[PDB]
């Protein structure tokens, strides 16, 4: 369950990061 | 231990929908 919970955390932390770049990407759009 | 990691995956969560309402709002002002 350790491992488990760091595998989600990453995971998440990953998502995060992709999102940030969106938005980045988004802005320049605009 | 269990107790950290488990706030910190609520935390990124929360996180990640703020930001996936943002990426939201933005996309339909650009209009993808």
């Amino acid at each position: 369950r350790m491992k488990q919970l760091e595998d989600k955390a990453e995971e998440l932390l990953s998502k995060n990061y992709h999102l940030e770049n969106e938005v980045a990407r988004l802005k320049k759009l605009v």
